[PDB]
């Protein structure tokens, strides 16, 4: 057995890896599938995920001299071998030029790549191994991620908190920059200052030209030691608008409180699974002391949430699955009026499934036409 | 003139004194020829090994305090590990020997691979160290040898979530752990695409495993990476589709299977736990009262699976793998959630597993009618575990 095989184009799989160039094409090739991630390692060829599956262009092998040249080639020294040895994590970046496309500004594009190399044991020795994760430049618009201006104008509340939830960095990271960049280029309730606060920062927004609008972007380990801080300075930064994070402490949760009662956008993401799921998380994080006044807090500045998940299209090829609810003001004066407040999460799953968008709604809906076979519409509507 | 036993040498001339690594590899490769499945070198008496339990030896020289220091150079990850000794650092690491005359395996080479403890003696007024070598198995192996149905390990593999198996040291979770994964990167499973393994130990290796889907990368994590921790997060800078952390044993541990499975990743995790119940509770009680809701929440969140195993002894004398689990399912889930008190989940996840999991005196039953346990083994399997 052996890893799936590309089909080229205009590039030929070297018998050997001596030369730089050599690697940048071969980059190049993986590009033009798009791959999103490249793991290399010894004893397999270099490998892609396309449309999220594992893909190779050869079936040789790179041997130790190939990989450890390729380690010098993607970001860093000769000394990486010791430097790896030295327990230092070798994280950079890389960019690869392509040949003859050319950017908006005439300029040849340039392809970003944070390459990770870290320290594998094969064949009874401790090698490199390095993979590297394509870096989106330009957000993507709504039309091309599946996302309505109808819908995304409901995200784009004047105060309050909209929350995506996924279980990946990508989708998330993805849906909020495309909403952005249409914030910036539209006439939306929110317009003025806009931070965003990213772990990796991933989308930039140096090509977007918005009439109304400027937007900062900060990362957060590099720039900011932590959330918590970017979140306080932020209210001395006049934003309006508070790309927050991850919202997975108790700390978190409040702050992203705190700003949405100063009554500017915050956005946030959270590792949950759908709505329901969201809201549960958020309430697990406060004790009961303070769980009442935690949940009031949630459900009055809570202004939307999406769930997505991403599942394969009848083509090879993915998409995002998207359940969302819109706390409208209908919504919310609806859950404060719950004798029991251990409901509020089941209560919001009802109340998405009433006036919302349920993940059975939408395998349902996508069934409905080619998009996804039975299975994977079965599957996304048990994710609910 | 008193001696342990000595052998018929294959191949080489005992060394006058142990300098190259050349030469105790010839002598690891000449206790092979004989079949010898581990090693002892310590400073009072020849490097002996064991060949069919019975200690021996390649020569009546006794070695000095150096030559010990030598060979614990060679055969741990590390430089001047006495130091690291003197530390009270627990020093196992993994060694490796391949044949010198071209014994090549049905590919192109054949490998023994070892299994070093390296521990703190006191020999005639001296710290020193000892060394054992347990050459331990190379491939993983397939399920029918451990004993697990095809049906159940798909039952394991979630897209996402944290997988245990919990045990006792001597469980061979590892084993388990191991033959799952060879069966997911051999066979059409949900799980596939770069599977990561961070091992303190690096017992098993997946080289010669072919895959279709997937490929494996093994990280050792005294000598690659320093920590778990830090292995955990430069697993998520990475792009895998399944980890194979640590023990969670702390509470940084059992955060860091939160942040992989949340992130979207199966977690393999090992729990020293007896029982399934056990495990949830100790996982529970790393948390700070204050935190600890947030964490029972999580826990109960990211668990898809959890796996208690014992290696009893069985009617013929040889001891097979009792396994007791529980798949949590959304329902499962949900009903651990929907708790009046949540102080109470360990209990309920007890309870669960009488009602829709296998329990542990279910397992014990159905290996004593299919005469493979004794009796007193199954009641003692049905008792706690």
């Amino acid at each position: 057995h052996l890893p799936i095989l590309e089909f080229k184009t205009e590039y030929r799989y070297p018998s050997t890896f001596e030369h730089e160039a050599q690697f940048k094409d071969t980059v190049l090739e993986f590009l033009a599938h798009e791959a999103s991630d490249i793991i290399i390692k010894q004893g397999v060829a270099i490998s892609a995920k396309v449309k999220g599956t594992l893909c190779t262009l050869s079936t040789r092998t790179l041997n130790f001299n190939e990989i450890e040249r390729i380690a010098l080639w993607a970001s860093g020294s000769s000394s990486v071998l010791t430097e790896l040895a030295s327990k230092k994590l070798i994280n950079t970046r890389y960019e690869v030029f392509h040949p003859t496309k050319l950017t908006t500004g005439g300029q040849k594009q340039r392809f970003g790549y944070r390459v990770n190399i870290s320290p594998v044991y094969i064949q009874g020795k401790t090698t490199a191994e390095i993979v590297m994760r394509s870096i989106p430049l330009d957000p993507l618009p709504l039309a091309d991620i599946g996302l309505s201006p109808e819908l995304v104008n409901q995200m784009c509340p004047d105060n309050g908190i909209v929350m995506v939830a996924g279980k990946t960095s990508s989708g998330k990271s993805t849906t909020f920059s495309s909403i952005i960049r249409y914030i910036m280029e539209n006439d939306t309730p929110i317009k003025g200052h806009l931070l965003t606060h990213e772990d990796p920062i991933e989308f930039v927004y140096d090509n977007i030209k918005s009439a109304h609008s400027i937007i900062a972007q900060s990362q957060i380990p590099e720039q900011f030691s932590s959330f918590a801080i970017a979140n306080q300075e932020a209210l001395r930064r006049t934003p309006n608008l508070i790309m927050i994070g991850e919202l997975r402490d108790k700390q978190s949760i409040e702050s992203a409180f705190e700003a949405a009662n100063t009554g500017h956008p915050v956005f946030a993401t959270v590792h949950s699974q759908n709505c329901s799921a969201v809201m549960r998380r958020l309430i697990s994080r406060f004790d009961e002391s303070v769980r009442g006044a935690a949940i009031y807090d949630l459900v009055e500045t809570t202004r939307f949430i999406m769930a997505q998940t991403l599942v394969r299209k009848t083509d090879g090829n993915l998409v995002a699955a998207r359940e969302y609810l819109n706390f409208t003001t209908d919504i919310r004066e609806q859950l404060l009026s719950l004798s029991d407040m251990g409901k509020v999460a089941s209560e919001v799953r009802r109340l998405v499934d009433e006036f919302g968008h349920p993940f059975s709604l939408e395998a349902e809906r996508l069934h409905s036409d080619g998009i996804i076979d039975g299975h994977v519409a079965k599957r996304l509507s048990m994710m609910s």
